């Protein structure tokens, strides 16, 4: 009644099928769904950290497929040894398969568990596969995860790219099956500020629909673009960017005079949700930059900071497949002493934001101390 | 410089070593290096849940190990086609293998994934594998995932159980090494009273510390327990226990006069910190039974709440592979029809506990209204 026979194997990409609440997420309320487009857009955002993809370009087209074109070197098309067939099946259909696992292809990239790609291709009732690479146009078609040919040369060109375009499986997927352009698009605008230099398209077939960006202030100005509409109560935004200990580390805040707290972490340039260690470090530095500055002040003994810490770190670890999370010891350390001398160089060199800044927080502790009223 | 030599594809359990976070989560601040312990523990507890344990026994050895005990029916033992060794290696060297993939082994258990022991055996410098099966003692030992030898009967017996010590890699977890006494305690103290009639022991060779959990009264004694510490402002707890359309509700609460909201969701055992469809469905009946009541009552028109939703679904859904949030979706529809029904009986048949506890929630809005005093 329970034995050998009972225990049973998944091969390939079955696993994915039959558990994709572990690779993509929620596959009902668009959440997964929509994580479908990030995992292939974040390819190719990574051949652009990498210094080889300027122009990214996402469509979503009339028969609810979604595609993301790249000009990046394209993926890999010789015979893998070991595999025995093309490099880019084996990353289509292989888990824990890629480039992502030393630092030899991506000094720094969002990939780490060779997989991302491989679940889009098993959750995709149709899969489209176009590389521009070593002078030809190679291409090769999947359902549901399944190679219908081995991939062929079938033109010649002097480009270099990557074009995948997927169709969804319903089978799959529920209540939410339709793709969402606002949603795509408030990523891709992130990534514009996160990736200068970068041109990033957006194009919806359904309704002639169109966006490109391309912002040129880097996290700078996606501050700007955040507080675009609260209000400054600073003229003056705290931004640096380091390279120090083989971690990089890129900051900028600014205040307004509305009560909500506001920090967009990311590592490589995927968000982290919950946070982790750059948090806490850029907490602490915060916290410890402010006091010494109110101790020197004179002054005895959050609500309204927007801020953007992005991180660039070669082998990075999550606590979680999602990325929601960085775990990584070292950069709380970094994010902490980098921030600590240049917050604290900030202040002095603007001693009238300091106030300001100062000045409200004072103000929000006053305010709630005036519910002494019992 | 980029091609086909450039895609690595990591085999076995190498790329649960390479990506920890992927599958244990966070290696340097305890929760991983205490959820190796909890993926044993809920391996067990699923033997309990199909009817075949009625023992637990946890042990923290004095060389930082950790055994789990169980009285089950003992991992299988016999040779696996296909993979041509003992169905146990299997289990304990491939991912997504095991007997949760269908229903004919555990109509409903915390596993579903075919990895979790997996990874702890990955995770582990050293794993003990006993096994107590059909008349057989069978044993086996592996270092960093790899079996020294097959498994190979050691003696005879009439027992049925499972036994796992492991020793966790210090080449993978970081900082937080020893294993907390009180982690594990609270975690087990919980399952005692999500698993009515099974023994849980827990045991501590550093300093000969003991535990003994068996309450008796489920997620109802559960609630007393929570609310030990505050003032209930009311005797009678809510409770049920339904299973109906193929899936088991069971809902216990109760009020305190202090402020926070505390609602422990639980999908086979599972905790949800981050809730789902169940605890969905939860506050939608709260809220849809609650304004009847007032209206009915004559009212014109959260804090304090201690609540234990635990469901039983026999293919559950999650977000992520940290099980941590339900999707499933006919779960939000069956613990709404299933509290809207009950909840709305237990006030009839509880007028006054009714009334204190929309008191208290009438209370709460007269305060916060009472900062209209600007
Ligand atoms: N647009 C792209 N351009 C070049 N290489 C790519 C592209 N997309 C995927 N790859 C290759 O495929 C590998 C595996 O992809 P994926 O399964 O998404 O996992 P990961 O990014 O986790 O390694 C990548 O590491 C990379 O080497
Ligand atoms: N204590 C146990 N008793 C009986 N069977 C077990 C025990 N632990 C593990 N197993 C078997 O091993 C399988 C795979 O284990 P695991 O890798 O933890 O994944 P899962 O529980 O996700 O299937 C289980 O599904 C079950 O069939
Ligand atoms: F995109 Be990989 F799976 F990190
Ligand atoms: F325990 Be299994 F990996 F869900
Ligand atoms: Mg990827
Ligand atoms: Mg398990």
């Amino acid at each position: 009644s329970y034995d050998s026979s009972s225990i049973k194997v998944l091969k390939g990409l079955d696993a994915v099928r039959k558990r994709p609440g572990m690779y993509i997420g929620d596959t009902d309320d668009g959440t997964g769904l929509h994580h479908m487009v990030f995992e292939v857009v974040d390819n190719a955002i990574d051949e652009a950290l990498a210094g080889h993809c300027k122009e990214i370009i996402v469509t979503i087209h009339a028969d609810n497929s979604v595609s993301v074109q790249d000009d990046g070197r394209g993926i890999p098309t010789g015979i893998h040894p070991e595999e025995g067939v093309s490099a880019a099946e084996v990353i289509m259909t292989v888990l824990h398969a890629g480039g992502k696992f030393d630092d030899n292809s991506y000094k720094v990239s969002g990939g780490l568990h060779g997989v991302g790609v491989s679940v889009v291709n098993a959750l995709s009732q149709k899969l489209e596969l176009v590389i521009q690479r070593e002078g030809k146009i190679h291409r090769q078609i999947y359902e549901h995860g399944v190679p219908q040919a081995p991939l062929a040369v079938t033109g010649e060109t002097e480009k270099t790219g990557t074009m995948v375009r997927f169709w969804p499986s319903l089978e799959t997927f529920t209540n939410v099956t339709e793709f969402e352009y606002e949603i795509l698009a408030k990523r891709l605008r992130e990534l514009s500020f996160l990736n200068s230099g970068v041109s990033i398209r957006l194009r919806d077939k359904r309704d002639g629909k169109e966006d490109h960006f391309h912002y040129e202030g880097g996290i700078k100005a996606f501050v700007e673009y955040l507080n675009k509409n609260k209000t400054p109560i600073h003229p003056n935004i705290f931004y640096f960017s380091t390279e120090k200990d083989g971690i990089g580390v890129e900051v900028a805040l600014q205040w307004n005079d509305g009560f909500q707290e506001n920090i967009y972490c990311f590592t490589n340039n995927i968000p982290q949700r919950d946070g982790g260690t750059h948090l806490a470090g850029f907490r602490a530095a915060m916290t410890r930059t402010l006091n010494a500055y109110m101790d020197k002040e004179g002054y005895s003994k959050r609500e309204g900071l927007i801020a953007v810490v992005s991180v660039k770190v070669p082998d990075p670890k999550f606590s979680s497949q999602t990325k929601d999370k960085l775990v990584s010891s070292e950069v709380k350390s970094a994010v902490e002493q980098q921030m600590n001398e240049l917050l604290a160089e900030y202040l002095l060199e603007n001693p009238t934001d300091a106030k300001i800044v100062v000045g409200k927080i004072i103000d929000a502790a006053r305010a709630r101390e005036a519910a002494r009223r019992a």
